[PDB]
């Protein structure tokens, strides 16, 4: 029986209304819950859906150098495979292997209904509309390391600005732009501004083309047996259009907008 | 150095807003934190802030008979004392110890300032405004048993309203509150009913009196070295009017309405 390690995070993986009455992996629904039965369909697995323990991603430690979250989990042997918006990074991948991504993202922009804004520069450009991201992460660091004009002058604001437009979770961010009066813009993952637009109160909206791009993938431990069949798997699964039809239900298809 | 289990849950521990510059447990600040210093202090030892990994207080699934959140992680032997708004209950009490209370509440009603709505016998007498708790845990089920008047009544509406008047988390109910233009009463814990009250933009209010009594309590492992000297700690605490100080400090020093 293969330990699959997730996190709960909607519309990936929430708890069945119900799920007291339920026990197992049916306790679960989501995105990577209607995955996961793919994947193991495909490559001939059990499986035993667990959250993982920290409910974190992934993160190494500056001073201990241990990882934390489901990719501790996988490093450190108590998991055999992630599925979750887990990004694929060069630091990850140094320690798990991914599977090719079975989700396209970038850094986007978030703002309240209403808001004369429509993309990046539109934000470099003016002062009076605030905007920020996660105090650390890699949406952060994007801009702290960026070359480009319009993300250096972006940056230069977003560091020194008062009071802070910095955010510690997401919540905090989507709070923020709903009670600034659309005095505030929040960048994040385009895989969560498009969920959050479908939920009530329907107030905010995503604008402008995402900033840069990367994937969600499938991780496993380094040298696992499960990887290239994975891999194959996610392959096969957009080919035959199945990755589209799961993010378009659980995004849409029960979006309350 | 004692292993501490805590939950981030405001005002009780809350991520400094510098938190990324800072390390250990200065990273962390609230009334808990605060109360962790103390008891630490009279009872002569040092110790780590640790934030329990799954987001839960203690309860034990009747299937796997296992306990989760920071009971869990005291009886599984991950930490050796939990500090933290934990209700003393009979359950918990038969696998841990708890201190004697460092905090009284109860159950209390949150409404959207405007309603005319002043106690829970207003409630019970009219169905317009519905009123609603968590879908689980000792509010819901103290409706359920209630042999009193009103409370009965309550419940007898609650059970049956249609849309469903439950919500899934503390954040659901309160959001609802605020967003059902008057529509809408949350029944919840007095502690957190007088903390949003004083949290921008300042629109709701808590009515009535209590409708029962209970308590936090600090809790250790049966058995425990520090069991004895927790529990004096947290009398003389009280008795310095440490205790009061900080709920004043942590609820209205800092209170923004
Ligand atoms: N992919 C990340 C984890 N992750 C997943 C989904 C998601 O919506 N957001 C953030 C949304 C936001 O920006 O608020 C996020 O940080 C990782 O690999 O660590
Ligand atoms: N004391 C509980 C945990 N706990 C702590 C603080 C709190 O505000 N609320 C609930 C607030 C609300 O009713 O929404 C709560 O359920 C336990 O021991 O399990
Ligand atoms: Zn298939
Ligand atoms: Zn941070
Ligand atoms: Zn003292
Ligand atoms: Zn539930």
């Amino acid at each position: 029986t293969v330990v699959v390690t997730t996190i709960l995070e909607s519309p990936y993986v929430m708890m069945k209304k119900n799920h007291e009455m339920l026990e197992g992996n049916e306790r679960y629904e989501g995105y990577c819950v209607d995955l996961a039965a793919e994947i193991a369909k495909h490559c001939g697995f059990k499986y035993k859906l667990t959250i993982v323990g920290d409910g974190k991603y992934g993160a190494r430690d500056a001073d201990t150098k241990i990882w934390n979250g489901m990719v501790g989990e996988l490093v450190y042997g108590k998991a055999d495979i992630a599925i979750a918006p887990l990004t694929i990074t060069l630091v990850r991948e140094e320690v798990i292997d991914f599977s090719k991504p079975f989700m396209s993202l970038g850094i986007s922009i978030m703002i309240k209904k209403g808001t004369p804004i429509e993309s990046a520069e539109d934000l470099s450009k003016q002062t009076e509309i605030a905007y920020g991201t996660l105090d650390s992460g890699s949406t952060k660091e994007f801009f702290r390391r960026s070359k480009i004009a319009v993300f250096d002058k972006m940056w230069t604001y977003m560091r020194s600005a008062e009071p802070s437009v910095f955010v510690r979770t997401t919540a905090e961010g989507v709070a923020r732009v709903r009670k600034s009066k659309g005095k505030y813009a929040y960048l994040l993952e385009s895989t969560m501004n498009e969920y959050i637009e479908q939920r009530k109160p329907c107030d905010t909206m995503k604008v402008g083309g995402n900033l840069d791009s990367k994937g969600y993938g499938i991780a496993t431990p380094k040298g696992s047996s499960l990887g290239n069949a994975v891999n194959l798997a996610v392959l096969k699964l957009n080919e035959q259009g199945l990755l589209d039809k799961l993010k378009n239900k659980w995004w849409y298809d029960k979006g309350e907008c």
